[PDB]
């Protein structure tokens, strides 16, 4: 019987230190958990007297100076580097301002205190005063990134890379020197991977999967607010520095434009939804609004993958919390997200008896939208048919499920996983599935039991 206690961490970056998992996020929100379920809140704001960075205003005067803010840093990620020490990549900025910088702070202990190390990327240079951008040319917030949202990771060859960006000129990758954690010289902003021209995307994170030998790029498309339609998107590459491709085979290098256009690309993992049969705001029902800015983790001791993200909730406005879901790999080597938060579940072959039945069916679609999707009712029947709200065919091999679902003029194939999970609102073990189509659409099914 899982129980949970969540923490308030916005833009949470996962790091394992010992037998403890730690998330760091915006406003210096920090919390730790042994079990991924019960979180202990360790810091809540970047007030003068916080313990992670005391007197941050003086400690990080270089970045905060640059970004004209105080008593804040956004999007921190702590990584342990090869010297043994903890390196917190962070950014400082102001709301929707291209005036920002990625900095680094450093500590021998995970929980701090962190001190000033480097400022490594800057944006919003006003040529007359500051001279040019990082690439030696005049800054221009259409084609250059906003220096925010560092995602740092090692490649399977021990090279070190930072992916970063938010809106503005897009998402870029810089190769880093593993001994120092600073960018190698003369790459400027790096190589563009996604976006450009004020595309609505931020929060890049690249996780390497030893199970598929691909790098996955995860992004957040849209507004973080209650009405912003924040959703999580995935792409993948053989290479850490791309190019990244979505499940259709489009290149993420081509992903740029209005919200309408960029919604076409990527695999949308999740967006707004509520498991209520009565309305779009039902506090007894499980639901999220604007889930995203995630990170990810591969636990090599168990073989499981997790995603760490923030979310708002239907009817609850801006209030948010940390959530942790298991991610699974489907037959085609794409991630699908467990419908409910992680409850110690470990996939396994289910017999028919546990698969056949009536389901609540959520099709998260492809749009950047603030709409709170609600389920329909489908049936997985013993003869392999699907009926009710949709028509089609299902089949499974082991834990891998395939649904062939008639949708207008066409048959859409979704491929995913089947498993028992804990029903977060219903407090009981149910069968669920989670599958993904080639056009990048995610469907979750929760059996009605
Ligand atoms: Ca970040």
């Amino acid at each position: 019987q899982p129980t949970f206690r969540w923490a308030v961490v916005h833009d949470p970056s996962i790091i394992k230190v010992g037998n403890m998992y730690y998330v760091f996020g915006t406003h210096l929100q920090v919390a730790k958990s042994k079990d991924l379920m019960h979180w202990e809140q360790i810091n809540t704001s970047a007030h003068d007297k916080n313990p992670i960075i005391p007197n941050i205003n003086e400690e990080l005067k270089e970045t905060l100076s640059w970004a004209r803010t105080r008593n804040d840093i956004w999007a921190p990620q702590v990584i342990q580097l090869s010297d043994g020490r903890y390196y917190m990549y962070y950014c400082a900025s102001t709301f929707g301002s291209p005036r920002s910088a990625i900095g680094i702070a450093v500590s021998d202990d995970i929980e701090g205190p962190y001190k000033h190390y480097a400022v490594i990327v800057k944006s919003g240079q006003v040529y007359s005063v500051d001279g040019p951008s990082e690439d030696g040319t005049p800054y221009d917030s259409r084609k250059h990134p906003n220096a925010l949202d560092p995602g740092v990771f090692y490649d399977k060859e021990g090279n070190l890379w930072m992916v970063y960006g938010s809106w503005f000129g897009g998402i870029y990758i810089l190769k880093l020197d593993p001994n120092t954690g600073l960018p190698l010289p003369g790459q400027g902003y790096g190589k563009r991977l996604v976006g450009g021209n004020h595309s609505s995307m931020e929060g890049p994170y690249i996780l390497y999967s030893p199970d598929t030998d691909y790098y996955y790029l995860f992004l957040s498309f849209g507004g973080l607010d209650y009405r912003g339609g924040y959703n999580i998107r995935v792409a993948r590459s053989k290479n850490p520095n791309g190019p990244y491709y979505d499940p259709e085979g489009k290149s993420m290098e081509n992903c740029m434009g209005s919200k309408t256009v960029i919604s076409n690309y990527g695999a949308k993992l999740v967006g707004n939804f509520i498991l209520s049969e009565s309305n779009t705001i039902d506090f007894k029902a499980f639901g999220y609004v604007s889930p995203g800015h995630n990170s990810a983790y591969y636990d090599p001791e168990t073989g499981k993958y997790f995603i760490f993200f923030h979310t708002r909730f239907p009817g609850r406005g801006e209030t948010y919390q940390l959530r942790v879901h298991q991610l699974f790999l489907n037959e085609d080597g794409w991630f699908v997200m467990a419908p409910f938060p992680y409850g110690g579940e470990t996939v396994s072959k289910l017999p028919n008896e546990e698969i056949v039945g009536e389901y609540q069916f959520i099709n998260h679609g492809k749009e950047i939208t603030d709409k709170i999707k609600q389920p329909v009712r489908i049936k997985l029947n013993s003869d392999g048919s699907i009926t009710g709200a949709v028509e089609g065919r299902w089949e499974r091999k082991e834990h891998y499920i395939t649904l062939k679902i008639i949708e207008g003029n066409t048959t859409v194939i979704y491929k995913g996983v089947l498993l028992k999970q804990w029903h977060y609102s219903e407090k009981k073990w149910v069968t669920v599935f989670t599958a993904l189509s080639n056009q990048g659409v995610s469907v979750w099914g929760i059996r009605v039991e």
